[PDB]
C-alpha cells in the first residue's frame, strides 16, 4: 500500500506519499494535478526496487497552502523540496528526479540551483526555460496569444478563481484533463472554457471517474494554490537573472507527446531540435517525442513512461 504522511519542512506541513525501498525518486507533478497523478509510477517503480517519493506541492492538495501570491516563487518550491530530501531522505547524497508540467519546470529550477541534489531527471512536457533577458515571459506569451490565452487570464488574483466556481470543481478538472488540443488553451473572458452549458465531456480511458473524484475532492478547497505558480511566472524571471547562460550539469531523458500544447510553445519545437536544448543541457541524453499523445503523458502512457523511467534510472546504479 502506498503510504501517506504530513511532513513538516520549515513550517510547511507537506503532504508525501512514498511506496518501496531503494534509490529515492522524488515525483514532481504540475497543474492542475497532485501526487495522485504520479500513483501508476509509484507503484511501477516501487516494485523495481526503487522508493518512490511524491509529495502534493505548495498549494495544492493536502499540503499547506500559503495565502499570499507572493509565497510561490520557484524559490519557494525548490526550497520545500530541498527541506523535504533532508527530512526524509537526510542520508542520500543524490536523488532521482522525475517531474511534469509545472513539476518539470520546478525540476529544472532543483537541477539549476542545487544540482549536487540531482543524480539524474526524466522531464515530461516542459523543456529547459533558458533565461532570456529581451522579454519577459508573460510579455511574449500575451503578445502571441492574446489576453484570453489561460496563463494570462490567471494573472488577475480572484477572476479566474470567481469563473472556475461558476463552472464547478468537477467539471474544471475534466475540461483540464480532457484537454487534447496541440494549441494554446483559451478562457474567453467570464465563459469559462467557452463551451455549452451541461455539455457532456467524455473521459478517455486512462483517466476513470475515481480518478475525477480524487482530483475534485481536493481541488473544491481551491484552485488559487495551484494558479499562484503562473502568477509568480514574471516574478521568477526578474530573479533569475544570475543564471543567464547557465548549463543544467545533470543527465536528462526528455519525454514529450506530439498533441501536448506545450510543445507547440513559441520557439519551443526548434529549441528541443536545431540544438539549442543539446547546448543548454550538454547531458540530455535522447528526446522522446511519442505520437498522438497528449499533455498528460505519465497518465495518458502510464507503463511507458515508467519504463521509461525505470531504463534511464538504471543506467546509473
Amino acid at each position: 500500500d502506498i503510504q501517506h504522511r504530513i511532513v513538516n519542512v520549515n513550517g510547511l506541513n507537506m503532504h508525501v506519499a512514498e511506496k518501496g525501498e531503494g534509490p529515492v525518486i522524488l515525483f514532481i507533478h504540475g497543474f492542475p494535478e497532485l501526487w495522485y497523478s504520479w500513483r501508476h509510477q509509484i507503484i511501477a517503480l516501487a516494485s523495481l526496487g526503487y522508493r518512490a517519493i511524491a509529495p502534493d506541492l505548495r498549494g495544492f492538495g493536502d499540503t499547506d497552502a500559503p495565502p499570499s501570491v507572493s509565497s510561490y516563487t520557484c524559490f519557494h518550491v525548490v526550497g520545500d523540496l530541498i527541506g523535504l530530501l533532508d527530512v526524509v531522505a537526510s542520508d542520500r547524497d543524490k536523488v532521482f528526479v522525475v517531474g511534469h508540467d509545472w513539476g518539470a519546470l520546478i525540476a529544472w529550477y532543483l537541477c539549476l540551483f542545487r544540482p549536487d541534489k540531482v543524480k539524474a531527471l526524466v522531464n515530461l512536457s516542459v523543456a529547459f526555460n533558458p533565461w532570456n533577458p529581451k522579454r519577459k515571459p508573460l510579455e511574449g506569451l500575451k503578445a502571441v496569444y492574446g489576453d484570453d490565452y489561460y496563463m494570462i487570464r490567471f494573472q488577475e488574483p480572484g477572476e479566474i478563481e470567481a469563473e472556475f466556481a461558476q463552472i464547478g470543481t468537477e467539471t474544471v478538472v475534466k475540461e483540464f484533463f480532457t484537454y487534447r488540443t496541440p494549441g494554446p488553451l483559451f478562457l474567453p473572458t467570464g465563459k469559462g472554457f467557452g463551451h455549452p452549458p451541461n455539455a457532456e465531456i467524455v473521459l478517455p480511458s486512462w483517466l476513470s471517474e475515481d480518478d475525477v473524484k480524487n482530483y475534485t475532492s481536493k481541488f473544491e478547497k481551491g484552485f488559487t494554490g495551484g494558479v499562484n505558480y503562473y502568477r509568480n511566472i514574471n516574478v521568477n524571471w526578474e530573479l533569475t537573472a544570475p543564471w543567464a547562460g547557465s548549463q543544467i550539469k545533470v543527465p536528462v531523458k526528455f519525454i514529450v507527446g506530439d498533441l501536448d500544447l506545450t510543445y507547440y510553445m513559441p520557439g519551443v519545437k526548434d529549441y528541443i531540435h536545431k540544438g539549442g536544448f543539446k547546448r543548454d543541457v550538454p547531458l540530455l541524453e535522447e528526446v522522446i517525442v511519442m505520437e498522438g499523445v497528449g499533455h498528460f503523458i505519465n497518465g495518458e502512457k502510464a507503463d511507458a513512461i515508467s519504463e521509461h523511467i525505470y531504463n534511464f534510472f538504471q543506467k546509473f546504479k
